[PDB]
């Protein structure tokens, strides 16, 4: 190898770490910019009706990474005996959740929170929650910090109740198009809008949850289609239990 060949490889590491840190430093900005630049923004129901002891028993629920509430307001409208804590670290997204007319404070408490560093106990009482919902959120978090998210959620969960996980899986469509310029690491990619996407394997995700004290209930790939002309989709869909 040349002298410039050797130089270029140490340059690649250096620039790539610069890129990674900038992307991590601005995780919140890029998600906030995402919301400020757009507005065209069932397994869950089954498990809510599952842990109920009575028939119409009230349950309390934490939607971690609520966005503008696409997975929140439906669950509130179908089920009347459910209270949802909701957080997100994008202020603009929070405005949207507080701003649409379905928002009723007898049913829904939304707050800002960076799940990697802000204590959920600041706004969610300890071991108070029956279901936490991590839907397409963990994959936005740096793989090295994902366990922080799971540790944080742990404090909030009533023992014997569970996290409902769903996120991008191995060989999902986006992973199969990113130019290697956008690869940040193994299964870790950056989108054009600066937000990041991790593509989970069943084994890696299971290890994350067990390293932070959960037990595997369900951990399976699920496959779906999107219309263009059909696009194959791979999600990882799981359920992890906080032990009693
Ligand atoms: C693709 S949206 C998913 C929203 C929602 N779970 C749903 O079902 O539609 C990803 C959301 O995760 C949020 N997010 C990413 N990292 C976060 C973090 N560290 N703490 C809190 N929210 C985060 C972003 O603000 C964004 O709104």
């Amino acid at each position: 190898t040349s002298e410039e060949e050797e130089k270029l490889k140490r340059d690649q590491t250096l620039v790539s770490d610069f890129k990674q840190q900038k992307l991590e430093q601005e995780a919140q900005k890029n998600w906030d910019l995402f919301y400020k630049r757009n507005s065209t923004n069932t397994r869950e129901f089954e498990e809510l009706r599952s842990c109920r002891e009575f028939e119409d028993q009230k349950l309390t629920m934490l939607e971690a990474g609520c966005g503008v509430g696409n997975c929140l307001f439906p669950l509130l409208e179908e089920d009347p005996n459910i209270f949802a804590y909701a957080c997100d670290f994008s202020p603009r997204a929070i405005e949207y959740v507080k701003q649409n007319p379905l928002y009723d404070t007898e049913r829904c408490k939304v707050f800002q929170c960076d799940l990697t560093k802000d204590d959920l106990l600041d706004h969610v009482p300890p071991e108070s929650v029956d279901v936490v919902m991590l839907i397409f959120v963990l994959s936005a978090v740096h793989p090295d910090k994902m366990h922080l998210v799971l540790q944080n959620i742990y404090k909030v969960l009533k023992p014997g109740k569970s996290v409902l996980f769903r996120d991008y899986g191995l060989y999902d469509h986006a992973m199969l198009r990113f130019k290697a310029s956008s690869k940040l690491g193994e299964n870790f990619y950056v989108r054009q809008d600066g937000t990041r996407s991790y593509f989970f394997t069943d084994d890696f995700l299971a290890q994350l949850f067990m390293d932070t004290g959960y037990e595997e209930v369900v951990n399976e790939y699920v496959f779906r289609e999107t219309v263009n002309l059909c696009v194959p989709r791979v999600f990882l869909q799981s359920k992890f239990l906080k032990p009693p």
